Parts: structure tokens; C-alpha cells; sequence
């Protein structure tokens, strides 16, 4: 379990890949793969999207079920359902979608469910459809996360631009 390779050493606990986090899931069959969900669970585009297809839907059914008893997540929030074939757990994480003004400050509370977890593999929260700074994500999963977390970046240039950013902040 968690035989992750290939990942750069960005800090004690921080490491970055530019992979597919669902290729990832499936070559190391980690304990916890995290979720870049909304608060219905609606897993339609993004790695949300791409970890729900690997499933063939499963986790979206698991999901609409877990949404209909306990209500929508908050926005900064996090569940932990099932990895299916991908992990042990898929942590659902909820990071603010500063397209709808969603706060940012949101954005460490969504991180800090990370700390509930010995080893994590991730996505960057709230970028892409959540239109929230990449760098800042960053930014934030660094200073916040006390755990080990494996970041999957699946886009080149914005893994160079990460990676880039991250050098020149110390
Ligand atoms: N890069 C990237 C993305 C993304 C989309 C789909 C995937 C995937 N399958 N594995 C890893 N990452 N991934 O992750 C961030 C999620 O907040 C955004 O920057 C997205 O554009």
C-alpha cells in the first residue's frame, strides 16, 4: 500500500507528481484518495469526474445515497465514503468555488481535512472549475497540512508552473 514514486520532495509532507490522480489510485491502491468534490457529491467534470468514471458510476450511486439522508456537505468540508476500486477511502473534500464567490478562506478549512489522514493522495483543491489561484492552492496546502499528501497534477503547465512557484516562494 502507498508505494508512490516519481513524486518531487517540496516539503517533509508536501510531494508532487504530474500524473492522473486515477492512474495513480490504481498503481498504488492507496489507503485514502481524496476528492475534489461540490456539496452535492455531483461528480461530473474534473478529477470528481474522472475518479467517478474509474468506478463506473458506483461512487456517484454511493454518493446520491449518502446526499439524500445527510443533507448537502458545507463548503469547507469532507465525508469519507468508499474508495471502491480506486483506494481504501475516497475523502470527499469540499474547497470553495470562488466563481460563485464561495469565500476563500474556505479554502484552508478544505485542507485541514486532510489532517484527519496519515498518508493522502490528492488533488490541488478548489482550481480548475472552482477558479480559485493554483499557486495560492498551494500556497495553502503547504502551510496547512500536517500529514503526508501526494499531489497528482495531471496538467503539464500547470505542474511547471507549481513546481516553478514553489522554488521561488523560499
Ligand atoms: N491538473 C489538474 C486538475 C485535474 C483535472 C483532472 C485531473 C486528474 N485526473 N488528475 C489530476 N488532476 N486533475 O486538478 C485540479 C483540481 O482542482 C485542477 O487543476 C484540474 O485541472
Amino acid at each position: 500500500v502507498n508505494s508512490f514514486s516519481g513524486y518531487l520532495k517540496l516539503t517533509d509532507n508536501v510531494y508532487i507528481k504530474n500524473a492522473d490522480i486515477v492512474e495513480e489510485a490504481k498503481k498504488v491502491k492507496p489507503t485514502v484518495v481524496v476528492n475534489a468534490a461540490n456539496v452535492y457529491l455531483k461528480h461530473g467534470g474534473g478529477v470528481a469526474g474522472a475518479l467517478n468514471k474509474a468506478t463506473n458510476n458506483a461512487m456517484q450511486v454511493e454518493s446520491d445515497d449518502y446526499i439524500a439522508t445527510n443533507g448537502p456537505l458545507k463548503v469547507g468540508g469532507s465525508c469519507v465514503l468508499s474508495g471502491h476500486n480506486l483506494a481504501k477511502h475516497c475523502l470527499h473534500v469540499v474547497g470553495p468555488n470562488v466563481n460563485k464567490g464561495e469565500d476563500i478562506q474556505l479554502l484552508k478549512s478544505a485542507y485541514e481535512n486532510f489532517n484527519q489522514h496519515e498518508v493522502l493522495l490528492a488533488p490541488l483543491l478548489s482550481a480548475g472549475i472552482f477558479g480559485a489561484d493554483p499557486i495560492h492552492s498551494l500556497r495553502v496546502c503547504v502551510d496547512t497540512v500536517r500529514t503526508n499528501v501526494y499531489l497528482a497534477v495531471f496538467d503539464k503547465n500547470l505542474y511547471d508552473k507549481l513546481v516553478s512557484s514553489f522554488l521561488e516562494m523560499k
